[PDB]
């Protein structure tokens, strides 16, 4: 259920035209993206791959650890829940803890707010993403 096309309309449509963000909006854009995908699945590998340059390592942790509270599996992309609330509280399966594992490996620990443009239509990340299967 969740797009880049939604990312972009509800969290991203305020900061479109900005040349800088505060520290402030940045906050704002983490709170809301994470807020999304707590309510929403992943629908996509290009929405997976578009919103690692969104996360660190450890909101993506948390991002897990909230989805979790709701119960639903901790990979964003999976509309299951987890198997019982190692690591099994946190994953409907093996499968999808390595899959979860995988994808988090490659996100920077570079603070959102010196992701310089990261916020625009146009930014180009350093790598690209890679989804297990
Ligand atoms: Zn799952």
């Amino acid at each position: 259920m969740a797009t880049i096309e939604e990312i972009k309309e509800v969290v991203l449509k305020p900061y479109t035209n900005h040349r800088q963000l505060t520290i402030r909006e940045v906050e704002t854009i983490s709170i809301n993206l994470i807020d999304l995908l707590i309510t929403k699945d992943v629908k996509d590998a290009r929405t997976m791959k578009y919103i690692s340059r969104f996360l660190t390592k450890q909101d993506y942790a948390d991002l897990v650890q909230e989805r979790n509270l709701v119960k639903r599996c901790g990979y964003p992309l999976c509309s299951k829940s987890q198997a019982r609330v190692a690591y099994l509280t946190e994953y409907c399966t093996k499968a999808h803890f390595r899959c979860s594992q995988f994808y988090q490996f490659q996100l920077s620990d570079e603070a959102l707010f010196a992701r310089v443009g990261v916020h625009l239509d146009d930014y180009e990340p350093p790598s690209e993403i890679q989804l297990l299967e």
